């Protein structure tokens, strides 16, 4: 079929807020999303996985972790995760500092993606088009915070997480994997997938 434009895909297939946060960050970093389009789509995908990981997960009135997908989470529920990804650098470190003061967890060397108030740890999310184990070791070797939990997703359903501890239930991780499958399938229908996969 005809070859689409990755920019069109990104704008048509990610929520405008995700697209905007990705666009702003690339621009501040000197990278043009109109040129580095495969990177644009990968940054949107990663940011969306961060949001989906956190979606619907609350700490209840008693302090247990519960899932609330309906529109109204009762007012006394607390969001289970803090989202650090998607914030500019100042706000991201401000949040990381606030967490570390509230909880006493030690401060990471690089910005992680999430903080889990139930498991009391920062999380680094990865999304890859290559093998998860090779991607996992790269991430671990970059940060080696050894308290930051690492959770890797691929576009074909494979996952790898620190100490075989996957944090979330299978239904939440299936939502994420189903979304990644949908992204890959739509890219492939637009003949974008080949360039996207090999671009990592
Ligand atoms: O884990 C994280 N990953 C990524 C990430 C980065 C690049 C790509 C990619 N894919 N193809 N080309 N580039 C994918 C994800 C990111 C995004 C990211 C990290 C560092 C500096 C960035 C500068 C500007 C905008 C985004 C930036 C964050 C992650 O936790
Ligand atoms: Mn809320
Ligand atoms: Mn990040
Ligand atoms: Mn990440």
């Amino acid at each position: 079929g005809p070859l689409g434009s990755m920019e069109d895909f990104v704008r048509q297939c990610f929520n405008p807020m995700i697209v905007e946060l990705a666009e702003k960050a690339m621009k501040e970093y000197g990278e043009d999303p109109k040129i580095e389009t495969n990177k644009f789509a990968a940054i949107c995908t990663h940011l969306e996985v961060c949001f989906m990981y956190s979606d619907f997960h609350f700490i209840d009135e008693r302090g247990e972790s519960i899932i609330v997908e309906s529109g109204d989470p009762n007012a006394l529920l607390k969001h289970r995760f803090e989202i650090i990804e998607g914030r500019d650098r100042i706000m991201a470190w401000t949040v990381v500092n606030s967490i570390c003061n509230t909880t006493g967890v030690e401060k990471p060397k690089f910005l992680p993606d999430l903080y889990d108030y139930k498991e009391n740890r920062f999380i680094e999310i990865g999304v890859t088009r290559r093998e998860v184990h090779i991607y996992y070791l790269e991430k671990a070797n970059k940060i080696k915070s050894e308290k930051t939990h690492i959770h890797i997703f691929s576009f074909t359903g494979e996952e790898m997480a620190t100490k075989a501890d996957y944090t979330l239930d299978e239904e939440s991780r299936a939502r994420i994997k189903t979304r990644l499958f949908t992204i890959r399938q739509e890219m492939a229908s637009r003949s974008l997938w080949d360039s996207f996969r090999q671009s990592e």
